[PDB]
């Protein structure tokens, strides 16, 4: 019975398994190789993953996301106090722990962040069991390098609630290095840079690996910079375009903005492999259809300042590690936003043409490495 690797991300999660000498990343029921970290509560059902994210515009008060931003924290944590201003669901205080309060089956209910994350993990466990044909009981689960003991405990709790024996909680940059086999070196220091740009967060880690032992030399980044911010630049662009073609400002209509946002996220993904993308939204605002298009070059202009901003944390990490650009042996791309061609060009140019490790889909590389480690531990 194989153990699984699970990357429990802020915006998406991913599961892999190592068997028959290789990793497979497991697609969900819809064929998607990652699954939104979303849970929705209705009058009759609990929805998780794609089904929950697909109805967010219809049920914003009872659709929970961003639980990783709360997990293991106190209610009075300044991070919790700040983040809650921007969520459409209610957060409450229960013994200085935060809980998310929703309507579910006609009653008011509240859940700890680890309970929300346990539902995401249950879905990832079910995705793996559908592929394998038998129940999964052991897993390695990943966390950010900055997580403290309480955040690590609550993540482990989420896994046990989901019915997994948690073999280990390991750092995301460590898992990404394992995916590329960077910890097999032997005697000799290797300096590795992990550049992780996800849906909601940006993390740079510099690791020194010596005889299979990992040392974090420096970390940098921005906890509120990710693909969602690129989506938002596209939304604002199309809001201005809809004003031109229809004389109407749709920005105060919550429904229309959320649906435009979903369409922008899809067009953005297309622009990673095509030079143009079409937007086709029926009945966007006031029954009016919105059909338009955008080029990859225009998208890069709209985000040029955000893309460029990722290089300053790299410079800072190198200064803190007391390393020059040329001393970094391997550059590893992690996170779905590193699939954007312009982001790859900026990092490669900054490193004066060095190779990028990107042969594993960047949004899957952490789960890939977690699955390898789970097999090693078993
Ligand atoms: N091909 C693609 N091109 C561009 N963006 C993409 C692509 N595929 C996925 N994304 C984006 O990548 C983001 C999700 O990355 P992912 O690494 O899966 O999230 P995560 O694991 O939750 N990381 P984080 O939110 O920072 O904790 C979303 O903004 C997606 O829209
Ligand atoms: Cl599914
Ligand atoms: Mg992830
Ligand atoms: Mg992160």
């Amino acid at each position: 019975a194989a153990a699984i690797g699970i990357d429990l991300g802020t915006t998406y999660s991913c599961v892999g398994v190592f068997q028959h000498g290789k990793v497979e990343i497991i697609a969900n029921d819809q064929g998607n190789r990652t699954t939104p970290s979303y849970v929705a509560f209705t009058d009759t059902e609990r929805l998780i993953g794609d089904a929950a994210k697909n109805q967010v515009a219809l049920n914003p008060q009872n659709t929970v996301f961003d639980a990783k931003r709360l997990i293991g924290r106190k209610f009075g944590d300044p991070v919790v106090q700040s983040d809650m201003k921007h969520w459409p669901f209610q957060v409450i205080n229960d013994g200085d722990k935060p809980k998310v309060q929703v309507s579910y089956k006609g009653e008011t209910k509240a859940f700890y962040p680890e309970e929300i994350s346990s539902m995401v993990l249950t879905k990832m466990k079910e995705i793996a069991e559908a592929y394998l044909g038998y129940p999964v009981t052991n897993a390695v689960i990943t966390v950010p390098a900055a997580f403290n003991d309480s955040q690590r405990q609550a993540t482990k709790d989420a896994g046990v609630i989901a019915g997994l024996n948690v073999l280990r909680i390991i750092n995301e940059p460590t898992a990404a290095a394992i995916a590329y086999g960077l910890d097999r070196t032997g005697k000799g220091e290797r300096n590795v840079l992990i550049f992780d740009l996800g849906g909601g967060t940006f993390d740079v880690s510099i690791l020194t690996i010596d005889d299979g032992i990992f040392e974090v030399k420096a970390t940098a980044g921005d906890t509120h910079l990710g693909g969602e911010d690129f989506d938002n630049r596209l939304v604002n662009h199309f809001v201005e375009e809809f004003k031109r073609k229809h004389k109407k400002d749709i920005s105060q209509n919550k429904r229309a903005v959320r649906r435009l946002r979903t369409a922008c996220e899809r067009a953005k993904r297309t622009l990673s492999s095509s030079t143009q993308a079409s937007l086709e939204i029926d009945s966007l605002f006031e029954g009016i259809d919105f059909y338009t298009s955008i080029t990859r070059a225009r998208f890069e202009e709209l985000c040029s300042d955000l893309f460029r901003s990722t290089l300053e944390p790299v410079e800072k990490a190198l200064r803190d590690a007391k390393l020059d650009k040329a001393q970094i042996h391997d550059l590893v791309l992690v996170g779905g936003s590193t699939r954007i061609p312009k982001v790859q060009k900026l990092l490669q140019d900054f490193f004066n043409g060095r190779d990028l490790n990107k042969s594993i889909n960047p949004d899957e590389a952490v789960a890939y490495g977690a699955a390898v480690q789970a097999a090693i531990l078993l």
